[PDB]
């Protein structure tokens, strides 16, 4: 496909204005523009982006335009997409966009499928990867085209609609699957002729970078990896400070009911569940948690919440959120033990957090849409009812706007100085020797800079050591200020 | 008009699932439900309702209608209603209904004076009026009495007044769209029938006031000697003042902002101007998510309570230039003025939360010469500054942004409010005998019994799974209380 | 007794210089000095006061002295005096102080009814009493009116009443330490003159109050018909129970813990029964280091407030065994019960902030046979019960606990309270010809206006920075209040 | 020989506070249990330098039940509790050389008492101690300098002229805590030349306990100085997050009620520094109604104060306004006389970070014709005589937690102490591995994540927290034991 696929491209005007009022807090992308601009950096990088197209995606897109760059461009969530937002793109020929909001699956991995194909058949330069999911079909197609010439046939693992144990595949596989079986048929050698010109991927969240940590053990990962996740200004602010105010939006959005009272708990303190925390306390609610680590159970009880196993508050609680990045953390045996109008919302990454196929398959379950993309489940032996919002995908993305600019344009912008990263040291990745990578972050000098372009948003004002006292605790009056150890 | 005014009925599905989802919360109005729907307390009772059609209302229209009462209703803010509960309403036959989201300002009083108009039960064919009104902002108890002077000053010369057919005020100003528009409904009623307001004052028992905009409407008229029927302020009582105001505000102003401003709201200095019930509510929501609220006041004490939790308090006048974000919750006027809005920021948000648009001066925003306006999406707009270039965004048009931009308070602190309403409405209903008109021509303003303000708040208790202690004999001899209440003083404000 | 009695008159130079400090902050007490200490406002007037012999209250003293006034003083509580504070006042001759920190109960009614006795102007053999009393607690408005009783009682029958030499109450039980170290003063003085107490009526012109638990006991003497002079609630000014009772228990309540407890609050579940003024304030400090705070209540609208704010609403019953700290602020009896304190876990903390020490069964627990007590500090004892083998730590045996373990509210918020006690002591004084007792004549209990309590919140705006906002004349008009005030209706509850 | 002390009759007082504080020190308490009777640190010597609060006292009972002689000494002339002193010396658990509001004279001469041992072969010579526990590196600062000044003094054969000189390189007059030491060094090069070289044969190590002590710790590493292994306990996750943050919005508070009159509602504070430290006393500044402005010279740090309200400013633009002024940056000069001058009428100074060094004391105290009175038990008004106006200063600008009240509650610093003990024990068993005859460079190292972890667990049913536990498959999709450790290394918390 050399045009975009959008669902209305008359809603262009409303996009390009709220892109105008969300770049006065984006000034990390705005000074990334100003300065680069002329130069670009990233001249005649192909860049495939995986990753929620929302208004403040379409300042990172416009970003890497302005430095250069060809981009073509996919969302990493069904229900993520601000159709607004994609139309802008499009409007102006920035890049060329495989986006909507309420895709079904099937789409979902057609668009990722569509956005990693380029033409004169050849794939990216670089990748910008929001959950790894780009990662995967490209490490999957590789590995189907291996498994494909060995026994000259299509592999029976992608034939099958069941996995290893006999339980069918998720939703998710079997469509990826889909689309890798019709690539092997019109070309066996297309994966790994992307090969040839990749020069990496820079990953978004804590989930798509335990993916891509895994490969890289066993030796697995095909192109250089960064990790934006784990850089200071992204972890510490979008993780956290984003999800106390995106998840507020999302619940309000989704659930009618009063948070003020209520016994919410968040399943997972990390740092998404900390913020989560806050947000929730801030309007009156009893926050209880849950958690395995004991550390994050401990600084749980030192911010007033009480730590329990899910178990012991099922029943008595009104709403749960799930912030794990793990699986199974809310089953249907949880689910039917709660009470009548339960509130159910996962804001890890993917659906799994929560048993959502298990509570839709469920013998005789009665199922009713309350609003867009809010669904009440009613079991037929107790009678009583349980609301999950979107489908067990990302609330604050699914039924609200996602994270602010100002939060998001400090994770982009550290997006940007990664993809200018990984394109300046392409010469560096020799195929012809050297077909295994290793995953790398920003250095500290950079994740300083990345929060000196947004002082001026808040106008915070910092001090500067003297020559004395920049001395005393040993660094360098520009920075950086801290080891690397540090845990701000 | 026998039948109602909406948006979409095909809606009423989806209005009917919210409410059996809130009622899960709105424990009060259940119980009022169960209560008395045998026995129908208010059974011949003509109720027109003035007051946001929210899905949160819909359940208090249908207590009414559970309680014997015939309804008409009417949104009290053309951005308020919600297409989808006025559906529910006409759909299973509990009102007459004239609302829907987005009303012109003609609309609003059109509506509003149809909920007004009833059909005289003995003479099918007549025109008579309520019973009883449910107001929250006072503007179905104001175009009463403006409709009976009116008709007064008709009589008096003739004529068609002339202060209803001019379109400037007694100083040379435009008059307000409200009064242009409600002025043209009165004059058109003078035309049908020049004693249709005074002939509903015969069976007039009483108004129930929501809202604290309203009651100091009420009381003017009250010192004034100008109240034409008796009247219950519902926002003075603990269960509606400590909680909706304050409580709901909290969660409702953060829902409006949310999708009105697309900013984050951390770090920003966010000005609240008022640190009354309604601020004191906004600056703990805007605090929760990481704001730096700075207050301005009037009030030395209110002044003080904003300094002991950690609140800068500032004139608006050293602070305009490098604020943020500013929410208006005054219940005054000209709190923000265009020469305010002109030192502003480059786009700066500016939204309202008090009743009326009066706070912000938005007329003199949209007429200022030569102004840029654009429409940012749904109730946002964009004013650039012809001179200077700037902008400054403008949610709803300066109306309440928790109800205009999102869906207002939530059904827990709703239920509270209009359990408070359907008490006093049994309760100006049940005092009806005493109200004679041959004589009394002199009536006042109540507030219900701490007796039953505390009943409100035991019937939400096992809402939130609360365990109250209940005092010993020894105990409620000691601190010289009942054991079943009340247990302050009048004068007590928790 | 004409000379004071007090711990070491060499501590003075140092209370003088926390005075200095403190006013830096009681800016209400500096200004009423500015203002009237020419005109000498309460000149030939003796006061007594009984409150707390804090710095905060040498302030107090200070203003009283400057205005005109003799004083005679004494403390309210027998842990809540600071000796520097007490030194300072005899070293500059303002008062004449019968007060130290950690009296015996039989010390303290014999400091107050000193405070009491003044020597006659005219004749100096004779004894008379005060013009004037400052009261918080009500015991020295107590003493007066049992005192009187006991007169009356005595004349009677012409012995000494049998009510004062019995160590029993009716029913058999003990009387409390509190009422035989009282009886005991009354019986002294029935020896020296039967005709002491209504001798002090003739020149009594009223009592200002301070707390809460003070005005009970007013209120009921007030319905009795048994009000024997005028008297002002200072404790209802919205500048004293929303500032004092609130915010100056938040940073007092944890003064008090940090001293007495030894562990940290973090992470504790703690239990504040009662939820009222003083509560709220409590369990805001307590959530602010981070505490999980658990609330009893027995009012269900506080209950709900409760709740708003995210906290658990239980009975003690239900969370008695696993709570770590327990908070006492109902201004009740037997709140914390001997059967509570045994289902409590190893070295649970229990304190009490309520103003009198009945709110937790301490006379039951130091009674309990076979118990075991250590002294683990100054004012700090752990019991041991001999069958489980359990231990309960108790802070300051059941008083004060923010002035018993620590230096009680700081002077901010006690400038404000204080301010309107000057103010009551002015309005008392300048109404002394009114009070005419050759007639009836029942006295009453009053308030000070709102003008007066918008004026004490004036005064202080300076010490934090703040800039209040004037209206125009249209917004004063539009809101129907003055420029100047009062801002709010009487039933506004802040 | 025997212990130098206040008053042992508070004994009593001390052994009653330990008790209640072993409720909440679970940590420690485990220890002594698990570890009584195998006794560990057998044959140890260890020397302390830190606060002897009764929490210390819970410390060097865990350490005594475990094997070993101990003598110690407080790190700060304020911050010990004379209870927890006499309590140590009633039960013989160590020989104590210490006492609240020491002089700067009698600081050092207790830390180089609590340095000097016995020998137990030969009970009329002379050695060191095997093990060092630090807190702010004045024990292991007293080591390093003491070799230093055996060097100087065999190579010319006098007594070094840096030692007898009341002045520093530039002619500014040394700081009391130097000249003090300086004057120990001095009398004991007299006695004995090579007494500090001869305790280098048995030293196996210390541990650090505070970030200050660290960032000494790292400057020697770097250098090749650092001559005995040394183990950073400050920067184990149950340490910094916890101790250095939560302690402090506690501990601050409590040392401010005690300092300061004043009523902290509504007034501009300004914490300077919003590290672990400073994000801990604003937390708790902000809980009773202040309203915290920061000041901060890491870009990172400063946005972290944005998003939690509060204002970042340059104390220039802020210093004539705002009533009380914070230190907590672990730096010098952060308020000077210049700022002082420009403050307001009684505003109040305190200083949490750990030296006096945050702020001008000796500048202030030295100003030409200032008039000082002392408002209370370590609390003094200075008023500069130009403008009559004055500043309160808590504790001659030391550690205030510490020095106007009991530092940490007890929760949270048997997190710390139980670090400290692992840490003990850690260097104590590596002895054989210190081999002085090859001169090695010695390095800092830190606890594992499985031990710091452990940590945590130990304190898990004081608050009655309830651990969920992974299943099998959901340890192996998150890619972690079920036993942990639960996150990567670099992972923040
Ligand atoms: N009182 C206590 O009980 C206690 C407890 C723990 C640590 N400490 C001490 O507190 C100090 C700080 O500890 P930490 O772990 O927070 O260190 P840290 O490095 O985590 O934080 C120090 C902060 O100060 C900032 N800073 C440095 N110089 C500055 C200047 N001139 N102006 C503004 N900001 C400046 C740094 O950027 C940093 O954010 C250390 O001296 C440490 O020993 C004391
Ligand atoms: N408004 C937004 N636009 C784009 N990405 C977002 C937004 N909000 C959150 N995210 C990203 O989505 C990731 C989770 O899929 C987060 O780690 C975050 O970086
Ligand atoms: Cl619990
Ligand atoms: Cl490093
Ligand atoms: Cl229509
Ligand atoms: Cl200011
Ligand atoms: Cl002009
Ligand atoms: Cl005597
Ligand atoms: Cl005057
Ligand atoms: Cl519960
Ligand atoms: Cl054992
Ligand atoms: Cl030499
Ligand atoms: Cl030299
Ligand atoms: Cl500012």
């Amino acid at each position: 496909k050399m045009e975009s696929r959008i669902k209305d491209i008359s809603l262009a005007e409303f996009g390009l204005q709220d892109m105008e009022i969300a770049k006065t807090d984006m000034m990390g992308l705005v000074e990334l523009q100003r300065k680069y601009r002329d130069s670009k950096p990233l001249k005649g990088a192909r860049i495939t982006g995986s990753l929620h197209l929302t208004i403040e995606t379409s300042v990172l897109v416009e970003t890497l335009y302005e430095l250069g760059a060809e981009i073509r461009w996919c969302s990493c969530n069904i229900y993520s997409t601000q159709d607004h937002a994609a139309a802008a793109l499009v409007k102006k020929n920035i890049a060329t966009v495989f986006a909507w909001k309420n895709e079904t699956i099937e789409d979902y991995w057609v668009c990722l499928n569509d956005a990693m194909t380029w033409r004169n058949i050849c794939g990216p330069n670089l990748i910008v990867d929001d959950g790894g999911d780009a990662t995967l079909i490209l490490h999957e197609g590789v590995k189907a085209e291996i498994e494909y010439e060995k026994y000259n046939k299509i592999p029976e693992y992608l034939e099958t609609e069941l996995d290893e144990n006999g339980k069918q595949l998720s939703m998710d596989l079997k469509c990826m699957y889909k689309v890798l079986k019709m690539e092997l048929l019109k070309n066996p050698f297309r994966w790994r002729g992307m090969l040839k010109d990749l020069y990496g991927v820079s990953e978004e969240t804590t989930t798509g970078v335990l993916r891509l940590k895994i490969m890289e053990s066993e030796g697995k990962l095909l192109l250089p990896a960064i990790n934006v996740n784990d850089s200071v200004t992204k972890s510490k602010f979008d993780n956290t400070y984003g999800c106390r105010q995106s998840l507020l939006h999302g619940l309000f959005n989704g659930c009618i009911q009063m948070l003020a009272g209520k016994k919410i708990v968040v399943l997972g303190y990390g740092e998404v569940g900390k913020g989560c925390a806050q947000g929730l306390s801030g309007v009156g609610a009893r926050v209880i948690v849950t958690e395995i680590d004991p550390i994050c159970a401990l600084q749980a009880s030192m911010e007033g919440y009480q730590v329990s196993v899910l178990e012991d508050v099922v029943s008595e609680a009104d709403i749960f959120i799930t912030a794990t990045g793990n699986k199974d953390v809310i089953t249907v045996e949880h689910m039917r033990k709660m009470k009548e109008n339960a509130y159910i919302a996962n804001i890890g990454h993917f659906d799994d957090e929560i048993d959502v196929y298990g509570l839709e398959n469920y013998p005789g379950i009665k199922v009713i849409e309350v609003k867009q993309n809010v669904h009440k489940f009613t079991f037929p032996d107790t009678q009583k009812s349980v609301i999950l919002l979107c489908k067990g995908r990302l609330v604050n993305l699914g039924c609200a706007t996602g994270h602010p600019p100002l939060v998001m344009s400090m994770s982009f912008t550290n997006q940007v100085l990664a993809q200018m990263d990984l394109w300046k040291s392409r010469e560096l990745v020799d195929r012809s020797k050297n077909t295994r990578f290793f995953v790398k972050k920003l250095s500290k000098e950079l994740d300083e800079y990345v929060a000196r372009l947004h002082l001026d948003v808040l106008g915070i004002k910092l001090t500067k050591l003297t020559e004395t006292q920049a001395k005393y605790i040993n660094v360098s009056i520009n920075g950086p200020y801290k080891s690397e150890d540090y845990r701000y």
